[PDB]
């Protein structure tokens, strides 16, 4: 099932609403064609370059990062290019990353909420159009629409009275979420 850890700070927000200011606070680091940036709005993959069980991004506008962790690609150039695909189990979104593939991995130093156990896997074939290139593409442009409905869905898949409209706090009640000191 979703396993969900939150900071007793967002005890009382609802994950919709949680989503879409933590999204708006990250912006959108414009990675599109033309404007992809070495050591700017690329983010890495531990161990990388290219793959791995980690891809963490930073915010070009505030402190904001999150990291997808799984078994994840990306194509780069090779057909279908530009793909992020693979095996997404998690997401974790706070502030200050820290790491890379020769430090142990990446990890946040202000870690606020993270979705586990999601279960999504989007296979190369599919392209840009996988759940799993939407829902962490989403992350790195500030849109959080794709995240939101998967975990609609694994919240609904426990209990139907769930939803991305529960606070953290109903979520623990319901033993899907655990508070960590803030």
């Amino acid at each position: 099932s979703i396993s969900i850890s939150y900071s007793t700070t967002y005890s009382g927000w609802t994950v919709a609403d949680y989503l879409a200011d933590w999204s708006a606070y990250f912006g959108d680091v414009n990675h599109r064609p033309g404007q992809v940036v070495d050591g700017s709005n690329t983010g890495g993959f531990n161990p990388g370059p290219f793959d791995g069980s980690q891809y963490a991004l930073k915010s070009t506008a505030s402190d904001a990062a999150f990291i997808a962790g799984g078994d994840l690609h990306y194509t780069l150039f090779s057909n279908p290019s530009h793909t992020a695909w693979g095996k997404l189990d998690s997401i974790a979104l706070g502030d200050t990353l820290t790491g890379g593939a020769s430090s142990g991995g990446y990890a946040l130093d202000s870690q606020e909420v993270s979705f586990s156990n999601l279960g999504l896997d989007s296979p190369i074939a599919q392209g840009r159009d996988g759940t799993v290139h939407k829902v962490v593409y989403g992350l790195m442009s500030g849109d959080s629409s794709a995240l939101q409905g998967q975990i609609d869905a694994l919240l609904k898949a426990v209990d139907p009275s769930l939803s991305i409209n529960s606070t953290f706090d109903q979520l623990a009640a319901a033993g899907v979420a655990h508070a960590t000191p803030a």
